[PDB]
């Protein structure tokens, strides 16, 4: 299962926001919750129950940007999502992320990743300027 059949599968309230969802920008409530477990999913990020797997992020984000502090956002957004229940663990997660000064690497990350998965991309792939232009021509393609 892909990002791709996540928004296949969303609710119609939430697809006429596709754009909105894929410049990641907050959006609250429990189908939104339940879009970004699926995401988060399809791009290996979180465990079952929903909660962010460290081992999935740590290296992939000090690769792109080498930062102690990819440990302690880990850490503290981990801390977070584990005390929240499992409908709402792997939005928790994406969320604080995102507000942490991992956010930045994280949108790096995964975009690379779901660009990978889609087969759109090679597997070591960096982050390049021509990267940024594959990403916004994939997003151009889907009224983004
Ligand atoms: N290339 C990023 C697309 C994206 C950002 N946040 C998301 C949340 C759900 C699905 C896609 C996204």
């Amino acid at each position: 299962e892909t990002v791709q059949d996540c928004e296949n599968k969303l609710p119609p309230s939430l697809k006429s926001r596709l754009c909105e969802i894929r410049r990641y920008e907050i959006i609250e409530g429990p189908e939104m919750d339940k879009h970004i477990h699926c995401v988060m999913r399809a791009l290996d990020f979180v465990y079952e129950d929903g909660r962010g797997d460290y081992h999935k992020l740590y290296d992939p984000l000090n690769i792109i940007e080498l930062d102690k502090r990819h440990d302690v956002n880990l850490e503290k957004c981990i801390g977070e999502c584990v005390q929240v229940p499992t409908s709402e663990r792997a939005h928790v997660f994406y969320k604080c992320l995102l507000k942490s000064t991992t956010g930045r690497t994280f949108k790096k990350v995964f975009d690379l990743m779901e660009l990978k998965k889609a087969g759109k991309v090679p597997q070591h792939q960096r982050y390049t300027a021509e990267f940024v232009q594959i990403m916004k021509d994939y997003d151009k393609a889907l009224n983004c």
